[PDB]
């Protein structure tokens, strides 16, 4: 019949159900490949995971999949199926299912021309989205356009939830420069200053991002991180106010943004010549350096960019918000196989 599978080397075993296997990704440890859904007649696409000996890889696991089963949003990937061995022992990887899409949006800025419809589309569907899972009291933490799917009649959908985790805004507050393994470019400056991401504000101003690059058609943010990078930003938005620095609570963030010579604001209609004017309206309003000056979904979904779309009554709220103690590692590996194994007992015939 069928039988363990091979790509690259490492084993892809997930038929019969699914065959005709292709490489996709990467992705180190996690290997992603697509493949044909015998069962149902679809194509699909299939990531094989194998954490479990290492406690930081079963924290993403058990996030993406726990967090995506409880979700169902249209603009959400939706997990379709997940094979994996019946008994916990047994068990040393997992294969997640979707349907596979067609591609992201990282590739169409870096080869397709966004017109002024489809940017407002992607823009609507992605805060569409976004208000559901804010609404579940969930914050991504990764937003960007890899993250952001879309198939080929242009229906977007969000991916990748294994940095994603319940707001908290009392615990924010973290300490000048502490690091926190990511790698990227759209995360909010706060971050780097005196913040940990725990407030649905660092999803905003990474959409802002997105919507920007949409905007240049390109990445806005190609090379330079850490520092560099933040200074480059502010040499856009301009130089904090003494009033966005009553925010920063932290003599050694406040006294770094000092440190930094005055840059005048340079508004983002000088930048992007022939473009919507109410883009800009929003996008100045993603964009802010102040997280609680930034805009909140709901009002970013009403702005008059996207009033063609604009639909309270089509656009759902969570239906089971939570807020657990996981969060944080602080769980050892074992238990955290534990759990993972129970969240995909949905799958297995019973
Ligand atoms: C978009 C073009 C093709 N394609 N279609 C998908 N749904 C798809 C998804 C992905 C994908 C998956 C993933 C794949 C299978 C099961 C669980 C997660 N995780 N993931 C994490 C970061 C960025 C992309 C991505 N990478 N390529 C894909």
């Amino acid at each position: 019949g069928a039988g363990p599978e091979m790509v690259r080397g490492q084993v892809f075993d997930v038929g019969p159900r699914y065959t005709n296997l292709s490489y996709i990704g990467e992705g180190a440890y996690g290997m992603v490949c697509s493949a044909y859904d015998n069962v149902n007649k679809v194509r699909v696409a299939i990531k094989k995971i194998s954490p479990f000996e290492h406690q930081t890889y079963c924290q993403r696991t058990l996030r993406e999949i726990k967090i995506l089963l409880r979700f169902r949003h249209e603009n959400i990937i939706g997990i379709n199926d997940i094979i994996r061995a019946p008994t916990i022992e047994q068990m040393k990887d997992v294969y997640i299912v979707q349907d596979l899409m067609e591609t992201d949006l990282y590739k169409l800025l870096k080869t397709q021309h966004l017109s002024n419809d489809h940017i407002c589309y992607f823009l609507y569907q992605i805060l569409r989205g976004l208000k559901y899972i804010h609404s579940a009291n969930v914050l991504h933490r990764d937003l960007k356009p890899s993250n952001l799917l879309l198939n080929t009649t242009c229906d977007l959908k969000i991916c990748d939830f294994g940095l994603a985790r319940v707001a908290d805004p009392d615990h924010d507050h973290t300490g000048f420069l502490t690091e926190y393994v990511a790698t990227r470019w759209y995360r909010a400056p706060e971050i780097m200053l005196n913040s940990k991401g725990y407030t649905k504000s660092i999803d905003i101003w990474s959409v802002g991002c997105i919507l920007a690059e949409m905007l240049s058609n390109r990445p806005i943010f190609p090379g330079k991180h850490y520092l560099d990078q933040l200074n480059h930003i502010l040499g856009i938005l301009g130089s904090p106010s003494q009033e966005d620095l009553n925010c920063i609570i932290n003599l050694k963030a406040r006294n770094y943004l000092l440190s930094l010579p005055h840059k005048n604001k340079v508004p983002w209609n000088r930048l992007f010549p022939n473009a919507d004017s109410k883009a800009l309206d929003l996008l100045d309003k993603m964009l802010t350096f102040n997280p609680h000056k930034r805009i909140e979904v709901e009002q970013a979904l009403a702005h008059p960019y996207l009033e063609q779309y604009y639909d309270p009554s089509d656009e759902p709220i969570a239906e089971a918000p939570f807020k657990f103690d996981m969060e944080l590692d602080d769980l050892p590996k074992e238990k955290l196989k534990e759990l993972i194994f129970e969240e995909t007992a949905r799958f297995q015939p019973g």
